[PDB]
């Protein structure tokens, strides 16, 4: 109740102080009219925000009762019913996107896209610096080069493993920017003569099979420090330094091979951070503002990067950006947050808050620092939207914030998350709702799965979690997303993107698997680390995404029948041990992620599963695990005693795995973290659309209360 009255709102003090003292100075916006704008937008838009939420339960309540009636499929009765209640809306006539004022990294460049918790300062700093990463470092410290005999990693440098790193990179160069004759492995040096690349072999001195891939160099042209290359819009740089220990042994004195990695980075306020009050929102706002003001620094002291100067092939000076073009992921429409209350006591919607405050903050990126978008746009991802009407509401919100922040209309562009069922089967209408704003569509397959499990909770027992990846509804969902994206002129205008790789240390598996996404037409895909972005950049150098896309133009490869194929299981597909392992695995990952969410405030964690695989957990993966067990419990393939035994089995395992920690076992009934995970399961099928923030925020709001009395 240390709150600031502005009209009908009682803004928490620490937030109000942060906006006036750190966010507003430099933007030339009168704080009085800003806060009056906050009060006006909240009062004018909260009614429909709440109205669109009641419409979700109302629709889901009918789909619950309909499933309670006994043929298997019948996509005929299921369809005209879903159109009757307004789930299935008409398909609008074809159209093209009008969104303008967008940067090259969105419209044209195809490459990895990094997502990072905005509450972790060092993470967001390295995520912003991730536009340029070392390939040597990515290959050495990772199992992409396996530790067979000789290539074992250790405290000192291993020349054997280091030699395999160099040999790996040499075929990358030969496979991405080849020579006319010979191979990069036998190159004895590099020079620039008469404005073109000349590489000396032991036989001769070949050039580039296409000289148009010679992007530039540093140092002198007759002995460069570095050679700049370009392939499929992505830049490659060879560092030349015979003085360095790696270059000392390299056949051409090469120290490293630099890759353009995360061309864009998403700053996340949502499923990968735990922010439940005004105090938590401010640290994310402060970090997000430091990234826009350029002065974000971590205690050496780590800072952002200036752009990279170069020499053209002719001799002129040019420059290339050293930072990733930053998005920001607001929170969805669901949750409220006591960062602001009204005179009546109720909490204001958290999504309205983020658009006003992250939007005010993003203005600092538009001007000079001691800089983000140069074409004048603000890039905001809005997740967890349900259908085209919610996209239009999301659009009127941004149109009201621009008016309040003064910016010209359509300044705040939006990347649509394609991760709920009602959006998936109404996607063409959702893109049109943001026809002049949309920046990307992206298949959030994890959240889309949890929504598929919940929307058909009453239908029957569902397939095991590891089986959703091969179910027909999700393979259509991906093609259907690429299709209607391209059919709207996204090619050349906006990104068509795909989802997340969670196995943080299975990068050899990532290299031999996430090539499928650029082959599927996606111009971008999600990586969890600056290192994974570097290793993901290899797939775009082997896949001409602009070629894959124009081959897919005019194709329609997914029917409405295919997208509605519910992933139910056939009777008694499972032995007892197969049932138990699924239960243990789901109970394990929930407990591992929740305990750090509730006890320590971390919204993203590495939790090993039952098979000892390190998994990057967020609220989306948590939505899948809880909803699956809550679905198996609802139709009776497990009992309520099986969950508690499994929860009490997996709890001391997590404790031993976990530092300033705190065990849940043995007196489970006392631990707030243990009780939270129990609630997400046993009350799982009654959380709206399976969302986990109601339980998580409340239990986090409860743990903080104890740790102060
Ligand atoms: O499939 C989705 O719904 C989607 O949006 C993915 C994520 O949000 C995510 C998952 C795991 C992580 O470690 C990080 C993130 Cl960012
Ligand atoms: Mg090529
Ligand atoms: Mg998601």
């Amino acid at each position: 109740t240390d709150r600031v009255s502005v009209g009908n709102l009682r803004i928490a003090r620490v937030l109000y102080d942060f906006v006036n003292n750190e966010a507003l100075p430099g933007t030339d916006i009168d704080p009085d009219s800003f806060w009056a704008g906050v009060d006006k937008v909240v009062a004018d838009l909260t009614p429909q925000n709440q109205a669109l939420l009641n419409a979700r339960d109302e629709l889901q309540a009918q789909i619950d009762k309909w499933h309670r009636r006994i043929e298997p499929i019948d996509m005929d009765a299921y369809r005209q019913f879903l159109t009757e209640i307004g789930y299935l809306l008409p398909e609008p006539d074809d159209f093209t996107i009008t969104t303008s004022g967008v940067d090259a990294e969105i419209t044209t460049t195809a490459g990895p896209q990094l997502v990072v918790p905005v509450l972790n300062a060092r993470f967001a700093l390295n995520a912003a610096n991730a536009r340029w990463g070392s390939l040597y470092d990515a290959l050495y410290g990772t199992d992409v080069i396996p530790e067979t005999d000789g290539a074992e990693k250790g405290p000192t440098y291993n020349k054997v493993r280091g030699d395999k790193v160099i040999a790996y990179a040499r075929k990358f160069l030969d496979d991405s920017v080849p020579l006319s004759s010979g191979s990069f492995g036998d190159a004895t040096g590099f020079t620039v003569q008469d404005g073109q690349l000349v590489v000396a072999l032991p036989d001769k001195s070949t050039g580039l099979a296409n000289p148009g891939q010679f992007a530039g160099y540093t140092g002198a042209a007759e002995s460069p420090t570095s050679v700049l290359l370009i392939n499929h819009g992505l830049h490659i740089e060879i560092l030349i330094d015979p003085e360095s220990q790696v270059g000392t042994t390299d056949r051409a004195g090469v120290k490293d091979v630099i890759l353009e990695s995360a061309i864009t980075t998403i700053m996340d306020f949502e499923d990968s951070v735990a922010a439940v009050d005004a105090a938590d929102k401010v640290l994310g706002y402060r970090n997000w503002l430091g990234l826009n003001k350029g002065d974000l620094a971590a205690a050496f002291l780590r800072v952002l990067n200036r752009d990279r100067n170069y020499t053209a092939p002719g001799g002129g000076q040019f420059t290339l950006p050293g930072r990733s073009l930053m998005f920001v992921r607001n929170v969805g429409h669901l949750m409220t947050n006591d960062a602001i209350v009204d005179t009546d006591g109720s909490e204001v919607f958290e999504g309205i808050m983020d658009a006003l405050f992250t939007g005010l903050i993003a203005i600092h990126g538009l001007k000079a620092s001691d800089i983000n978008s140069r074409t004048g746009s603000i890039y905001i991802v809005k997740p967890k939207m349900h259908g085209p009407a919610e996209v239009a509401f999301t659009c009127e919100l941004f149109s009201r914030v621009e008016d309040v922040l003064g910016l010209p209309q359509n300044t705040m562009k939006i990347g649509i998350m394609d991760e709920e069922r009602r959006t998936t089967v109404n996607l063409k209408a959702c893109i049109k709702a943001a026809a002049d704003r949309v920046v990307f569509i992206n298949t959030g397959f994890l959240d889309r799965t949890g929504d598929e499990i919940h929307t058909s909770m009453e239908a029957g027992p569902m397939v095991r979690k590891g089986t959703m990846k091969s179910q027909p509804w999700i393979l259509a969902y991906e093609d259907h997303n690429v299709d209607a994206g391209l059919a709207a002129g996204f090619s050349g205008r906006a990104q068509v993107g795909k989802g997340m790789w969670t196995m943080t240390e299975l990068m050899a598996d990532m290299v031999e698997t996430k090539i499928a996404q650029p082959r599927a037409g996606a111009s971008t895909a999600w990586v969890p680390s600056p290192t994974a972005a570097t290793l993901h950049a290899l797939h775009y150098h082997q896949v001409d995404v602009a070629a894959v896309q124009q081959g897919l133009a005019g194709k329609r490869r997914a029917t409405i029948e295919q997208l509605l194929t519910i992933p139910l299981a056939k009777e008694l597909a499972w032995a007892p041990d197969e049932i138990r392992e699924e239960v243990d695995n789901n109970c394990q990952s929930i407990l591992g992620y929740v305990v750090r969410w509730v006890d320590q405030g971390v919204g993203c964690s590495k939790v090993p599963d039952i098979h000892d695989v390190a998994l990057m957990e967020d609220r989306a993966t948590l939505r899948i695990s809880s909803q699956l067990l809550a679905n198996w419990l609802r139709h009776g393939v497990i009992t309520s005693a099986d969950v508690r035994a499994s929860l009490e089995r997996m709890a001391p395992l997590v404790d031993r795995q976990n530092v300033a920690y705190r065990p849940m076992a043995p007196n489970f009934d006392d631990s707030i973290a243990f009780l939270a995970a129990q609630e997400l399961i046993l009350s799982g099928a009654q959380q709206p659309n399976g969302y986990t923030e109601p339980i998580l925020h409340r239990r986090r709001r409860e743990f903080k209360a104890r740790a102060a009395e």
